[PDB]
């Protein structure tokens, strides 16, 4: 698989666990199409998502559901999701790790690209 | 006005002068309408995009276009943009600054919400 | 004054206020000696520690007592204190901004240097 | 091991390999005494620095060689170093990761502690 998505609780110090996240692939038309979902693991990782035959280039839309994860905890929070879109690009070989650090009123993301 | 948005350069250690940005206001309908829209400053801000009263209670989509800045600089960064997504003023009205942090394969977005 | 500091929480959307920070210089024999100190105000910034004069070329250490902050809010964070370690005006004099943001388990430091 | 260092870059999207950083225990009379150092691998991580027999609670710094990273790169650089202060604290079973992403002139870090 190449993408995996990590997310951190820089709260409490730990793996964000159950976060849900949708990832969409923009369509022609310019609209979002759906294209991959799931929910972190203990670890605070989800695996799986797509698979490098499907992973083609493109414009894609990662949505962290960080509202209600933060919700759940009973915190009131800033943002509504935490977004992370960004095009795939083929050039070599290539696999994409979109981490994300959660705060309630603050969040970074970054991508670990690497062969 | 009750908005604001300061955008810095985590590379050069500066302010991110010229970035442009667009801000939507979800309407009735679940539509993205355009809000308002701006470039950052000299001093990386960007002032004046809203009014008290034109800024009711809503969800709210700050579009800042990271990758036009980074690829003036030379930069092909990983991200299209970074987007901050919130509901605004449903405890009653705000003072939002929201502040962003740029580097090329990672962003940091952080909001000061005073009253 | 060429040297200013300014702290965030990341779990509040608030500047930090009264946030104790000390300031050292390295001397000649390789030792930390105290140059400034301060704390926050309600701007979450602290102003006027230095002068143009008093700021020469050096290494210097802002020591950010992020420890004691947290506690007094009731939260057991990770770190003792945050450390901004850096050379100053070794191509002229310049201005510092020295930004932090908070969070229980991870913080972020910039630095703005302007002429 | 109970302790493992992460470290990645923010301007490439990588792992940051060959970063050299040392860990420091605070002695009894208030002096920072070196425990373990070590370099980043090709994935950016640090194994191996200490065993859970060694690993006993106190204070611990790790000084990341962030300055010569940069240099390397031909990017200068604001930091001297990174500076990650903390206490050790046995309360139950805990494993301490230590991650920090590195920008010119800004860095965070975070610790991830599990059980």
């Amino acid at each position: 698989c190449p993408l995996m998505v990590k997310v951190l609780d820089a709260v409490r110090g730990s793996p964000a666990i159950n976060v849900a996240m949708h990832v969409f692939r923009k369509a022609a038309d310019d609209t979002w199409e759906p294209f991959a979902s799931g929910k972190t693991s203990e670890s605070g990782e989800l695996h799986g998502l797509t698979t490098e035959e499907e992973f083609v280039e493109g414009i894609y839309k990662v949505e962290i559901d960080t509202k209600s994860y933060w919700k759940a905890l009973g915190i009131s929070p800033f943002h509504e999701h935490a977004e992370v879109v960004f095009t795939a690009n083929d050039s070599g070989p290539r696999r994409y790790t979109i981490a994300a650090l959660l705060s309630p009123y603050s969040y970074s993301t970054t991508a670990v690209v690497t062969n």
